[PDB]
């Protein structure tokens, strides 16, 4: 899955 | 803002 | 499922 | 705001 | 379930 | 507000 | 079921 | 106001 | 069943 | 005002 | 049954 | 059913 | 049942 | 006014 | 002025 | 449901 | 003014 | 669904 | 403002 | 889903 | 103004 | 996805 | 402004 | 910001 | 993917 | 998977 | 400016 | 910033 | 992949 | 795998 | 500036 | 900057 | 892989 | 695998 | 300015 | 910079 800004 | 999975 | 600004 | 599943 | 400001 | 299931 | 504002 | 089910 | 303002 | 089932 | 401002 | 100004 | 002013 | 189902 | 379902 | 200034 | 669904 | 202002 | 799903 | 201004 | 899937 | 500004 | 996937 | 997977 | 100004 | 800035 | 896969 | 896997 | 002022 | 700035 | 792959 | 398997 | 200025 | 400033 | 396999 | 395996 993606992640932007955790 | 944090995005997850988008 | 999608997450955002959490 | 927060989104989840949109 | 789509949540949204929850 | 809040929306669940929208 | 949708709930808004609850 | 609330919405529950509309 | 469908709730408003309760 | 209220309104349910409506 | 419907239910208005009860 | 439509809510208008509840 | 429509509902006006209540 | 509020309209409901109108 | 809020509009539901309209 | 579309919602509108809720 | 918010708009969802719309 | 889409959400606007919320 | 915010636009989702536009 | 696309996200503007979230 | 940010912009995700535009 | 694409992310500008995020 | 940062870009990414444009 | 830190993006993972995008 | 691509990445500028990150 | 890729990471940037983490 | 940084620009990385472009 | 740091890359990897980019 | 390319990097330019990384 | 590739890293930069690591 | 750097440039690397160009 | 270091470059790994560039 | 070629490099300038690193 | 190649090392750059490392 | 260096320059390396160009 | 040093360079290795380029």
């Amino acid at each position: 899955t993606s992640y932007v800004g955790v």
